[PDB]
């Protein structure tokens, strides 16, 4: 129930130097990569943007109207605003309002030389990113990739879900022959073919474990590789919570780390059916804070 503006491939060409490769800081256009096409920053009716050039060349193209389709029913404050796309040119673009903050996964690594997230901001985009993921579930869809790199920081720190391309719709438990996601975020389930809301939730709770720690839900060079193992280390006593929180925090209290932690670890739960839905999920995280 959402009509969008069609913007032309050439004014999006204009407006983001031609789709240069280049970052920010030399003097290019590119934002990132990874959603199956490249982003690109703009200034596009009196707004500065941000163009997603997608990006099988008929499989691109169900990512592109799936991802309308989903954004014209889902608007909620902590989902990324379509503004338009682009169909007349050589590439398929989405056009989105500007997220000057990037992504949680750059700000939870610092990257670029950004300062560290308070354990205060932390606690707001959790509760933000819970906001969100239940808009889509309560709405009858499961995005299928929550993951830090999809969770996008606007002026305020405001969390918003972002990547609808892959989201499915419900309004059990379904299977397909085409698994899609991140490995590291993703549930035994959805490994296996399974398409679930309970899948978010699991993907969820790694995303939490990355807010207490400030690692990568996957590290070549570590021990364990996989964040979602620590649940197991902290499990069998070897090693406690407090020994993972990112000592990049000056904020941060053991008693909501704790009530933050305990949400992670119900969400991780092996069991699809033993994890809590996520109004369960954004009850406890308000009642973190309160
Ligand atoms: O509006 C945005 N601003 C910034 N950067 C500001 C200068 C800080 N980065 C974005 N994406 C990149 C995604 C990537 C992780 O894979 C990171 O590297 C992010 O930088 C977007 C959007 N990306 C999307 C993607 C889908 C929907 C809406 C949007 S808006």
């Amino acid at each position: 129930d959402t009509r969008f503006h069609s913007f032309s491939f050439y004014e999006l060409k204009n407006v983001t130097n031609n789709f240069d490769e280049r970052p920010i800081s030399v003097g290019g256009n590119k934002m990132g990569e990874g959603g199956f096409g490249v982003v690109y920053k703009g200034y596009v009716n009196n707004t500065t943007v941000a163009v997603k050039k997608l990006a099988t060349t008929e499989e691109l193209k169900q990512q592109f109207d799936q991802e309308i389709k989903v954004m014209a029913k889902c608007q909620h404050e902590n989902l990324v605003e379509l503004l338009g796309f682009s169909s007349d040119g050589d590439d398929l673009c989405l056009v989105y309002v500007y997220m000057p903050n990037g992504s949680l996964l750059d700000r939870l690594s610092c990257l670029d030389g950004t300062p560290p997230l308070s354990w205060h901001m932390r606690c707001k985009i959790a509760q933000g990113a819970a906001n969100g993921i239940n808009f889509l579930h309560e709405n009858h869809h499961i995005h299928r990739d929550i993951k830090s790199a999809n969770i996008l920081l606007d002026e305020a720190f405001t969390a918003k879900i972002s990547d609808f391309g892959l989201a499915r719709a419900s309004e059990q438990t379904v299977m397909t022959s085409r698994i899609v996601g991140t490995t590291a975020y993703m549930a035994p389930e959805a490994l296996r073919g399974e398409i679930t809301p309970k899948s978010d939730i699991y993907s969820f709770g790694v995303v939490l474990l990355e807010i207490i720690t400030g690692l990568p839900a996957v590290d070549e060079h570590r021990e364990p590789q996989l964040l979602l193992d620590i649940k197991e280390e902290i499990e069998d006593e070897e090693k406690t919570i407090e020994d993972y929180i990112d000592k990049k925090m000056n904020d941060a209290d053991s008693t909501s780390v704790e009530a933050m932690y305990s949400v992670a670890s119900q969400c991780l739960h092996e069991k699809k059916n033993k994890r809590p839905d996520i109004k369960k999920v954004q009850q406890l995280l308000q009642e973190m804070t309160a």
